[PDB]
């Protein structure tokens, strides 16, 4: 089904992109490659992005990166749970 995933911060790069940064295991589990859309939910919000995939340090941390304005759209804060699952 889905993924719960803690929010971290986008990196500079990244703010003002539709997208979110999740390790290959994640992606592995949500059944997406780089480059294909999740949809990401909080209650009855939701957001859709593409998938690029997280920097090697933040391996296995549990975690989505995701820029202030996603997270705006959702109504988290870092260190808030979302659901992550593929676009349906």
């Amino acid at each position: 089904s889905s993924v719960e995933l803690r929010v971290l911060e986008a990196r500079p790069e990244d703010v003002g992109r539709k997208i979110v940064r999740m390790d290959k295991q994640t992606r592995a589990r949500l059944g997406v490659s780089v480059g294909d859309y999740v949809e990401v939910k909080k209650v009855d919000r939701s957001v859709v992005a593409r998938v690029l995939p997280a920097r090697p340090e933040d391996v296995g941390r549990g975690i989505v990166r995701m820029d202030k304005y996603l997270r705006a759209a959702l109504g988290v804060s870092v260190g808030d749970y979302v659901e992550v699952k593929k676009v349906e």
